[PDB]
């Protein structure tokens, strides 16, 4: 009843925080787009801000239950972050929607200390799903020794830069560049020769 | 009046970098000098324009910084590692630089002549880098591996350990950030 009116905010306002970004969405855009009145969302989410850390932490809840949904039946490493790398990618969506939406973050919290905590939980979480990787990777054999944390490191820097040249329209560059790029990386700098 | 757009813009950057161009409103320019939003609209008739021109302004004045670095040194891997110096986001002029381009990613998205602004800027750093490694090949110091997908492995890297930087990665720094780039340049691009 109240739990769903939140929820339909939520991904209301997620979807028009990434397409026509966080400052340029205003409350009654959202309440527009279902039916409600401004009173309703400054109920649940008194201010703006509020909105953009809530619509954050669900859609990292979202985000990790796609994650755990699509490796449970991948044991090999190799496959397990080649998966996990696809994940990243800004496919046509949702996952475009959510890079839109991490880009702006990059920015907010360099200015909100909730939502700069927030990304920062987030991150070290993916972080170390990478560096867990690796080592299990190291184990089976499928993977060259190499410390795990400043390869994590280094592949997670990798992603974010690739991805704002996909989202900026770098020439030449594409989602299936991208992959191919990381593909390549993984391949010659991670897999044991 | 040259003076007057220049003190504009010099203001109008560091508030964008400080506070973020969607808090920025025309009142706090003014303020910031003493005028009116008035006089600001005058020579800059939308806030957008105001980002724009500043931006302009910015990218000249990093190309001259390169140039003057990059001046007399020859050895390519010199000339590399002085590239990637420039980069990092030091305390001061320079982390107020990454702080307005992490806003110019998104806004890029968004606006055709801030995207169109952003994308020569970018090529011409990355022809950059580019022209550097095949350089390096050329004198024998650098692994003959495509200079293209290198310039393009390099420049992702900085971005992102620069976003690390900036939103405070758990025992991220800039040494650490320039630590991390050398050991790229070292590992993966000096020929062993
Ligand atoms: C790689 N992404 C930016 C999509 C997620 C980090 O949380
Ligand atoms: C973020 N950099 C400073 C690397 C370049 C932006 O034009």
């Amino acid at each position: 009843p109240q739990s769903e009116a939140r929820r339909r905010i939520l991904e209301t306002a997620w979807r028009l925080i990434a397409r026509r970004g966080y400052h340029n969405v205003r409350i009654h855009d959202i309440a527009s787009e279902l039916g409600t009145s401004n009173a309703t969302i400054h109920y649940h989410f008194p201010s703006k801000k509020d909105i953009l850390l809530e619509a954050l932490r669900r859609n990292v809840k979202l985000a990790f239950d796609r994650q755990v949904a699509e490796l449970h039946t991948i044991a090999d490493a190799r496959e397990r972050l080649v998966r996990l790398v696809e994940l990243q990618l800004p496919t046509p969506g949702l996952l475009r929607d959510e890079w839109s939406v991490w880009l702006q973050v990059w920015t907010e919290s360099t200015l909100n200390p909730k939502i700069r905590d927030l990304y920062n939980d987030a991150y070290d979480r993916w972080y170390q799903t990478i560096a867990m990787t690796i080592r299990t990777g190291q184990k089976q054999g499928v993977f060259r020794d190499q410390d795990a944390d400043e390869l994590a490191t280094r592949l997670s820097a990798l992603i974010d830069g690739l991805g704002i040249q996909v989202l900026t329209g770098k020439r030449g560059c594409s989602v299936d560049h991208m992959r191919q790029h990381l593909n390549d990386f993984i391949e010659h700098n991670i897999v044991e020769r």
